[PDB]
């Protein structure tokens, strides 16, 4: 288990080309390739960063590969946010993959909204945070990720995605 396996359970993982929400050309885990209107510049763009002619189809490594990236990406805000940043650094892999899961899922600036959690997070109080966060809409609105989610900070371990 890892970050890219709860990420793959929580969200999933398509491996074709696909139009998100917003009309826009992505792939794998929520990695999106372009926000022009055309296909063959989403098939570029993959093909330069896959390192190969994709065809629009990949591979699960590939996807971890453009995956990687969105991570770090989400990292770098984060500690860039000077509400999460604190929080990011007190916290072990597992945790942190926890908050990046949120984050991934609501943006740096939803995560950034709860207060107390992020406070009892900082201080080592998985378990309250948890039951705080279980007292949210979120936790009301996809119930079955931030269960997994929640128990984690609990846990701290990846026993929830087994
Ligand atoms: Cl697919
Ligand atoms: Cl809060």
């Amino acid at each position: 288990m890892n970050i890219f396996e709860m990420l793959r359970i929580d969200e999933g993982l398509r491996l074709k080309i696909y139009k998100d929400t917003e009309g826009y050309y992505t792939i794998g885990i929520g990695h999106l390739l372009t926000k022009s209107p055309s296909l063959n510049a989403a098939k570029s763009e993959l093909d330069k960063a896959i390192g190969r002619n994709t065809n629009g189809v990949i591979t699960k490594d590939e996807a971890e590969k453009l995956f990687n990236q969105d991570v770090d990406a989400a990292v770098r805000g984060i500690l860039r946010n000077a509400k999460l940043k604190p929080v990011y650094d007190s916290l072990d892999a597992v945790r942190r993959a926890a908050l990046i899961n949120m984050v991934f899922q609501m943006g740096e600036t939803g995560v950034a909204g709860f207060t107390n959690s992020l406070r009892m997070l900082q201080q080592k109080r998985w378990c309250e945070a948890a039951v705080n966060l279980a007292k949210s809409r979120w936790y009301n609105q996809t119930p079955n990720r931030a269960k997994r989610v929640i128990t984690t900070f609990c846990t701290g371990t990846w026993d929830a995605y087994k």
